[PDB]
C-alpha cells in the first residue's frame, strides 16, 4: 500500500484514518510544507500513486483568515505558491485550489474528485487538528499524515513533552542515524488523469496574486511600515539564501548570532516556515560545508534541537498558547506575583505601534513592523517585557503570541509558540532569581544588553 523504496522509512508516514482504497488518484493535501522538492508529504503521496498505478496530484485550500495572519505573509505565501505551481507542471503533477474552510473543502473535493487516497503533511497546531477531524468525518478513504518538516517524525522523536533541551537533545540526536538521510528525486507522473467545478492553481493565478488576497486582511491593516524587499519568496530564493548563508555568514554565527546589530543569522525562518525550503535539507548542507566548529554546532543545534522540541511542545501540549502549559514551577512563581504593582501596563495597541518608554524594545517592535522579521536575541527581550509591563501573565501571553502572529513572517509556528513560552513562562528554561512581577522567570534588563551588544546602534537602525 504504502511501498518499500531507497529513503523511504515507513516510520515518517501514519494512518490518520485506515480504510478501503479507491481506484483514483493520490491527493496530496498540501498546507504546512509548501515546496516540491525535499518534501516527504510529496514523495509519499508519489510512492503510494506508483504502487496504486495512479496519479498523484497536489491540493491547496485557502483560508481567508488564518491566525491573525495579514497581507504580509499571505502575499509571501502565495508568491511562492505561484513559483511551486511551475514546478509541479514540470514534474506532470496537477495542482488544484480551493477556497474557504479546508474541513469542509478538502472532504469536498475527495468526493469531486473520485480520489482513492489522501494523504497530508504534519503540524501540531491546534487550527490543523479542526481540519483534520472535519476532514476524517467526511471521508471513506484511507487518510495519512506524513511529518515533511522534521528530520525525526514529531511522535517518534519522543513519546511526551520534553521539559528541557537536555533531555530531548539525545533522544534526537540517537535517531540521526536512522532519519538524516538524503532524499530520492521525485517522479514525475506517467499515468494522466485526462481530469469540471475544479480549478487549478494555474487557473486561479491568471489575473496575478493580488487578486488572491484576503479582503479582511487588508481592511483590518494596510500595513504601511512593511518592506516587502527584505525576503524574496519561493523555494528558489531559499536556496539562494541557504548558501548564502554557509558562504558568508555560517562562520561567523557562533560569535555574532547574539548581536542584533549584525546580519550574521541564516534569515532561513520565513522560508522554512512556509515549508518553502527542508531544514532536512539545510541539515545535510551545513554538515557538508567546511566551517568553524563551533558555529556548525550552534546553527545545528537551532535549527535540529530547538526547532522540533517547539514541535514537541505543541504536540504534546494542546493548551500549547496558554498559562496552563508553563512549568509548575513558573506558574507558582507568577501566581504568587499576580498582584504586585507593575511599574507600566500597555495595552496591545500601545505594544503594537511601539510606544513604550524603553527604546530598545521599540526598536525591536520596529523592526518586526518594517521587515517582519525581529532578530531572535531581541525576541526574547520583547516578549519578556510583555510579560513585565501587562496587567497579568495571561494578558501577556495574549499579546505576544497576537503581534507574533500578526506581524512576523515566520510566526503562526510551533516555534514561535514554544519560543513566547520560553519567555514568558519558562517551558524548556530553569527558575532564575526571584523579581517583583516577573518571579524567577529569567530576567533581560536593557542594561545587560546595553553590556552585550551596540544597542544604540541596534535603535539607531530602526528609529
Ligand atoms: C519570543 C519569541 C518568538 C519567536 N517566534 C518565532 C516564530 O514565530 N517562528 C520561528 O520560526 N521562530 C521563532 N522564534 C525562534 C527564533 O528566534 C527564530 O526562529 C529565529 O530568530 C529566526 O531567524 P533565522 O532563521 O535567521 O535564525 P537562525 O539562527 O539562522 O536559525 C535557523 C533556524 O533554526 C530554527 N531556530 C533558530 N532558533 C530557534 C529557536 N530559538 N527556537 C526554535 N527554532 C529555532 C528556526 O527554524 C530558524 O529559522 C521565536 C523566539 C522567541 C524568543
Ligand atoms: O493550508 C493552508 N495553510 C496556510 N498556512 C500554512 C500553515 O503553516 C499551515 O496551514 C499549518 O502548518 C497547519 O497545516 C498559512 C501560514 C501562514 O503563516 C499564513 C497564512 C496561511 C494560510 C494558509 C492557508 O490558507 N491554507
Amino acid at each position: 500500500l504504502v511501498p518499500r523504496g531507497s529513503h523511504m522509512n515507513p516510520k515518517r508516514i501514519r494512518a490518520l484514518k485506515s480504510g478501503k482504497q479507491g481506484d483514483g488518484p493520490v491527493v496530496y493535501w498540501m498546507s504546512r510544507d509548501q515546496r516540491a522538492e525535499d518534501n516527504w508529504a510529496l514523495l509519499f503521496s508519489r510512492a503510494i500513486a506508483k504502487e496504486a498505478n495512479v496519479p498523484v496530484v497536489v491540493v491547496f485550500c485557502l483560508t481567508d483568515e488564518f491566525l491573525e495572519a495579514g497581507i504580509r505573509q499571505y502575499e509571501f505565501m502565495l508568491k511562492g505558491l505561484q513559483e511551486l505551481e511551475v514546478s509541479l507542471s514540470r514534474k506532470k503533477i496537477p495542482s488544484f485550489f480551493l477556497r474557504g474552510d479546508p474541513g469542509e473543502k478538502i472532504s469536498r473535493f475527495v468526493k469531486d474528485y473520485n480520489a482513492g487516497t489522501l494523504v497530508t503533511d504534519f503540524s501540531p497546531l491546534r487550527i490543523k487538528n479542526q481540519w483534520i477531524e472535519k476532514v476524517i468525518s467526511g471521508i471513506s478513504i484511507p487518510f495519512f499524515e506524513v511529518d515533511a518538516h522534521n528530520v525525526v517524525p514529531c511522535w517518534e522523536a519522543s513519546q511526551k513533552h520534553e521539559y528541557a533541551a537536555h533531555t530531548f537533545r539525545p533522544k534526537l540526536y540517537a535517531l540521526l542515524p536512522e532519519f538524516l538521510e538524503e532524499f530520492p528525486e521525485l517522479e514525475p507522473n506517467s499515468v494522466t488523469p485526462e481530469l469540471g467545478m475544479v480549478e487549478t492553481l494555474s487557473d486561479v493565478l491568471e489575473t496575478g496574486v493580488k487578486a488572491l488576497l484576503p479582503e479582511r486582511a487588508l481592511l483590518k491593516n494596510k500595513d504601511p511600515l512593511f518592506e516587502p524587499w527584505h525576503f524574496e519568496p519561493g523555494e528558489k530564493a531559499a536556496k539562494k539564501v541557504m548558501e548564502s548563508f554557509i558562504a558568508d555568514r555560517l562562520d561567523s554565527y557562533g560569535a555574532l548570532r547574539n548581536d542584533p546589530t549584525k546580519n550574521m543569522l541564516s534569515n532561513l525562518s520565513p522560508y522554512l516556515h512556509f515549508g518553502q525550503i527542508s531544514s532536512q535539507r539545510v541539515v545535510l548542507e551545513v554538515e557538508k560545508a567546511e566551517s568553524n566548529p563551533g558555529s556548525k554546532k550552534a546553527f545545528l543545534d537551532e535549527i535540529l534541537i530547538w526547532k522540533e522540541i517547539s514541535d514537541n511542545f505543541c504536540y504534546y501540549n494542546p493548551g500549547y498558547d496558554g498559562f496552563e502549559s508553563f512549568p509548575s514551577w513558573a506558574k507558582e512563581s507568577l501566581n504568587a506575583h499576580r498582584n504586585d504593582v507593575r511599574s507600566h501596563i500597555y495595552t496591545l495597541e500601545e505594544f503594537e505601534a511601539g510606544k513604550t518608554h524603553d527604546p530598545l524594545w521599540n526598536a525591536s517592535q520596529m523592526e518586526l513592523l518594517s521587515t517582519g522579521k525581529m532578530h531572535g536575541y531581541t525576541r526574547m527581550y520583547w516578549a519578556k517585557k510583555i510579560l513585565e509591563w501587562s496587567e497579568s501573565p495571561e494578558k501577556a501571553l495574549e499579546i505576544a503570541i497576537c503581534l507574533n502572529d500578526r506581524y512576523e513572517l515566520d510566526g503562526r509556528d510551533p516555534n514561535g509558540y514554544a519560543g513566547i513560552a520560553w519567555s514568558i513562562g519558562g517551558v524548556h528554561d530553569r527558575a532564575w532569581g526571584e523579581r517583583e512581577v516577573t518571579g524567577k522567570i529569567r530576567y533581560m534588563s536593557y542594561e545587560g544588553c546595553k553590556r552585550k551588544f551596540d544597542v544604540k546602534l541596534y535603535i539607531e537602525k530602526y528609529s
